[PDB]
DNA sequence: GCATATCAATTTGTTGCAT
DNA sequence: GCATATCAATTTGTTGCAT
C-alpha cells in the first residue's frame, strides 16, 4: 500500500475528499517528523511512538577498496509498536 | 507529542477541524495497522515504510526461575525511515 | 521504564552503482 | 536492491513489576 491508494481509504472511511485527506495525511506525517527532529518523542496510542534514537561511530569497511573506515556518529529516528499494533500483527 | 496535541498541529497545519483532523488521523493509522496484518508493506514516501518481519524461535532465560526457556517465533511490526525523515534528524 | 544471562538474535550501514 | 567484513555498535525479548 503506497500513500494514494492510503489516501482512497482514509478519504472513504473518514468520509472526506481525496485532496483532504491527503492533505491532512501530508501535515501529520511533516509534523511527526519535526517533532521528533527537535527531540520530541510522538506518542500514539494503540499505534505506537516515534523518536530519535542516538548512535556513537562504529568501525565500518569499504566493499571497493577493503579498507576499512568510521561511519560518523549520527541521529536516527525510531519506532516502537504500540499494544494493539503487535496484537493485530500477532494476536495471543 | 500525543495523539491530541499532534491533532491541533495537524488541523492548524491542514486548514481543518480538530475532529476532521482526528478522523482522518484515526483511519489512516487504524489501515496501516490492517494492511500490515494481512501480509502488505505500507510505503510512504519521504515518511518511511511499515511492514510485518517473521521471527524465529530463540533460547531465553526466566529472571523469577534462571531456568531457560525457548522464546517462540513470532510476527513483530516493523519500520523503515525514509530519506526525508532521517534527514530532518540528521541533515547530511 | 526496571531486572537474569559471563544471553542470543536483529538491524543497519559502509561505496558506488543499478533497478 | 547488489557487492565486503570469518564486520560492529544496537535492539529486543524471557517473566512480570513499578510509576
Amino acid at each position: 500500500m503506497n500513500k494514494g491508494e492510503l489516501v482512497d481509504a482514509v478519504a472513504e472511511k473518514a468520509s472526506v475528499t481525496k485532496k483532504q485527506a491527503d492533505a491532512v495525511l501530508t501535515a501529520a506525517l511533516e509534523t511527526i517528523i519535526e517533532a521528533v527532529s527537535s527531540g520530541d518523542k510522538v506518542t500514539l496510542v494503540g499505534f505506537g511512538s516515534f523518536e530519535s534514537r542516538e548512535r556513537k561511530a562504529r568501525e565500518g569497511r569499504n566493499p571497493k577498496t577493503n579498507e576499512k573506515m568510521e561511519i560518523p556518529a549520527t541521529r536516527v529516528p525510531a519506532f516502537s509498536a504500540g499494544k494493539l499494533f503487535r496484537e493485530k500483527v500477532a494476536p495471543p
